[PDB]
């Protein structure tokens, strides 16, 4: 039927509708560290979120997204390994039912908590629907979250999750600043793949940030308390929405750091 993650219908079944679910440069995959090329051709990110306008958030069924207003270049990313200018349009997490696992990306095996996706896409291509018809439209900059302590940035969203509790739901969501979301350091790994839900899409440069930033156990417990039903179903918890690692096939995997 429509996609989850559930027994009959998660990652496994995908590739019934779907088709390219086993396709070349699928994601997400494992980094193994020793393996990674070292690419000092490779330049630095630049992250230019000041004049970032957030609209709204909303629960989808799948994860929430804070959605920005991508009508002019207002928050960008360039840099590191692209070509152009990338607008951010939104931001979505993946996590876990328990501390040691939720991350979709893995580093030498290991699972982190949950792991935050910012969405970018091409200028170049006119507007987001052309550009996910194109090898290099989306540019997603990925980061693992840690249980330790609390992160300051991560609170405003904490706090507006029971007005999105349930499937569809989406309350107003301005002013909010996407530079508390970010650790110290912009080191990182990056390799050619595709979005890691449906419709699965080859069209992704992911870029995996090296230094994870930690949230406390309370800010994740709220995350386990959304759900993927809409108001007046049963309610089932939206907890492990993360694909399982798929295999790296012909690719490479370069670090910008040594
Ligand atoms: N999770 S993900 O980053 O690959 C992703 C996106 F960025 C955008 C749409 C769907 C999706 F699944
Ligand atoms: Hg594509
Ligand atoms: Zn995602």
């Amino acid at each position: 039927h429509h996609w989850g993650y559930g027994k009959h219908n998660g990652p496994e079944h995908w590739h019934k509708d779907f088709p390219i679910a086993k396709g070349e440069r699928q994601s997400p995959v494992d980094i193994d560290t020793h393996t990674a090329k070292y690419d000092p051709s490779l330049k630095p990110l630049s992250v230019s979120y000041d004049q970032a306008t957030s609209l709204r958030i909303l629960n989808n069924g799948h994860a929430f997204n804070v959605e920005f207003d991508d009508s002019q270049d207002k928050a960008v990313l360039k840099g590191g390994p692209l070509d152009g200018t990338y607008r951010l349009i939104q931001f979505h997490f993946h996590w876990g039912s328990l501390d040691g696992q939720g991350s979709e990306h893995t580093v030498d095996k290991k699972k982190y908590a949950a792991e935050l996706h910012l969405v970018h896409w091409n200028t170049k291509y006119g507007d987001f629907g052309k550009a996910v018809q194109q090898p290099d439209g989306l540019a997603v900059l990925g980061i693992f979250l840690k249980v330790g302590s609390a992160k300051p940035g991560l609170q405003k969203v904490v706090d507006v999750l029971d007005s999105i509790k349930t499937k569809g739901k989406s309350a107003d969501f301005t002013n909010f600043d996407p530079r508390g979301l970010l650790p110290e350091s912009l080191d990182y790994w990056t390799y050619p793949g595709s979005l890691t839900t449906p419709p699965l899409l080859e069209c992704v440069t992911w870029i995996v940030l090296k230094e994870p930033i930690s949230v406390s156990s309370e800010q994740v417990l709220k995350f386990r308390k959304l759900n993927f039903n809409g108001e007046g179903e049963p309610e089932e918890l939206m907890v492990d929405n993360w694909r399982p690692a798929q295999p790296l096939k012909n690719r490479q995997i370069k670090a910008s750091f040594k």
